[PDB]
């Protein structure tokens, strides 16, 4: 009945949002491996579901064109300003992205060449629980199995949202919707795996051990450190999905994912060895966090990003 929206067809239900093409690529970051819920269903065109509402992204060179799809029968409109609100804090655009790039740059020559091409690579601001089961999904995964799973467990335990074309959205599902007891033997059958385990074992805690989502949104204004300790007492969270977190949803951008990726991109492209260590390990990890940290400052995570892109891409 209802198909997925082009700014040629229906140009009518359209806003924009002033963006430059420096500050902001929708190729480059909804496609970095941050967000698994965004695809390029037409091209330029990029739709994904957004805190229980589906969006459909397109951009000029110094403008961000957005549609919203309400879907309960609505009468169909243009983005409102609250809902405008929603995709500038999503896409952190009150942050000067140049600014960070020329500053990383200053101080890393490998960094100024890979700017060039890799502009407009930024952090999405996730939410919170959608990120942590994103990223429990993530152990030893690539970006389009991850992205099959989460799309999977969505149908399977989310809210239906809207149909567009062939592609039915689901928003995703609540901590106590993956914590019943079918919940392990239903993800195992959607092929998640040994992961099948961790998600029900996490949900559970957060509800049982933490208190429910509020808990995340404590460790958002919590410290770093505090953050980080906190999400690896959860069943499948470690350093790396819990940086991850960190980085991605509880606003820490000096918060560096430290796995085999970035110490292929730390050894071959910074010449970097663990100093302090012996022999990767969880103390050799760490160190290589902090020689980033370090290195670029405060938005060290940020900066990891745009190499992330770039080694993807
Ligand atoms: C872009 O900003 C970030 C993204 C992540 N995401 C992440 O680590 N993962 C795990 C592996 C996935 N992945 C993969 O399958 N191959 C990959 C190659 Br090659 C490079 C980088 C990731 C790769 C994507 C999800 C972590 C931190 C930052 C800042
Ligand atoms: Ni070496």
């Amino acid at each position: 009945h209802m198909r997925h929206r082009t700014l040629s067809s229906s140009p009518a239900l359209w806003a924009s949002i002033p963006c430059p093409r420096s500050e902001l690529r929708l190729d480059l970051v909804l496609a970095s491996g941050q967000s698994f819920r965004w695809k390029e269903q037409s091209p330029a065109h990029w739709s994904g579901v957004l805190a229980d509402q589906v969006w459909t992204l397109t951009q000029t060179e110094d403008q961000l064109y957005c549609t919203v799809y309400r879907g309960d029968d609505s009468q169909v409109s243009r983005p409102t300003l609250e809902e405008l609100e929603t995709l500038h804090k999503y896409f952190q655009l009150d942050v000067s992205l140049a600014q960070l790039y020329s500053h990383w740059a200053s101080v890393d020559s490998h960094f100024q060449r890979v700017a060039q091409k890799f502009q407009g690579v930024r952090l999405l601001r996730q939410d919170p629980t959608e990120c942590l089961f994103s990223f429990i999904c993530s152990s030893n995964n690539n970006i389009a199995r991850i992205t099959g799973m989460v799309e999977r467990l969505c149908q399977a335990f989310g809210p239906r949202l809207i149909q567009l074309d062939d592609v039915t959205y689901h928003g995703f599902p609540n901590l106590h919707a993956l914590a019943g007891p079918e919940a392990e033997t239903h993800l195992r059958k959607l092929g998640l795996g040994y992961r099948a385990r961790y998600v029900r074992a996490s949900a559970k805690a957060i509800l049982e051990e933490q208190g429910g989502p509020a808990w995340l949104q404590q460790l958002r204004v919590a410290p770093y450190e505090e953050a980080h300790k906190a999400l690896c007492t959860l069943p499948g969270v470690g350093a790396k999905v819990a940086d991850c977190i960190c980085l991605m949803a509880l606003d820490k951008p000096q918060a560096v994912p430290v796995d085999v990726h970035v110490w292929q991109i730390a050894h071959r492209d910074y010449g970097w060895h663990p100093k302090t260590s012996q022999a990767p390990s969880p103390l050799a990890n760490k160190e290589l966090g902090n020689f980033f940290r370090n290195l670029w400052g405060p938005y060290a995570g940020w900066a990891q990003a745009v190499l992330f892109s770039a080694d993807l891409r």
